[PDB]
């Protein structure tokens, strides 16, 4: 397992490698057998989608009680947590972990 | 709809009627025409059994921020709420609604 939490994986998600093709700039109309260093200055924008299918592993407890849930704070606020700001930015106010149900031993 | 809340039946779970059966005492060996008025004291008991099937609806919303939930209180306590007592009392500390998740209008 990750020491920092996670999947231990032998073959994971590959690396996806993009790079700009180099286009030169104006060559010399004499031939120089060096390599050319003047391109022209570009860069690339486009759109990009990741789809994940997750399996889930669901509850089955007999448990009594209720059980303690990540809930959001309903009271009076400036922000909505996990929202976007008067300008614009959003943020996140908390880390939340992955364990709240509970399972015996 | 009931205004203490619940489901209007215009035909309801019917009311299910139990009585012992009255088994006399001692008849004089003459006849009286009068009604018998000793009885043998008897009581019954037995099991009930009620399996009442539900339908739910289920959420389909698309809401970002967390909705709010009914969570148990996970702190420390003397008594775990809806359980029984160190006499073996059970008891319900407060009164759990169901309108927790939200749907616009």
């Amino acid at each position: 397992s990750p020491l920092m939490g996670g999947f231990g994986l032998k073959h994971p998600p590959p690396q996806i490698l993009i790079k700009n093709t180099p286009v030169p700039a104006n060559p010399s109309t004499t031939f120089s057998a060096a390599k050319f260093a003047s391109f022209i200055t570009q860069y690339s924008t486009g759109q990009v989608s990741v789809e994940i299918e997750w399996e889930l592993q669901k509850e089955n407890s007999k448990r009594w009680n209720p059980e303690i849930q990540y809930t959001s704070n309903y009271n009076k606020s400036v922000n909505v947590d996990f929202t976007v700001d008067t300008n614009g930015v959003y943020s996140e106010p908390r880390p939340i972990g992955t364990r709240y149900l509970t399972r015996n031993l």
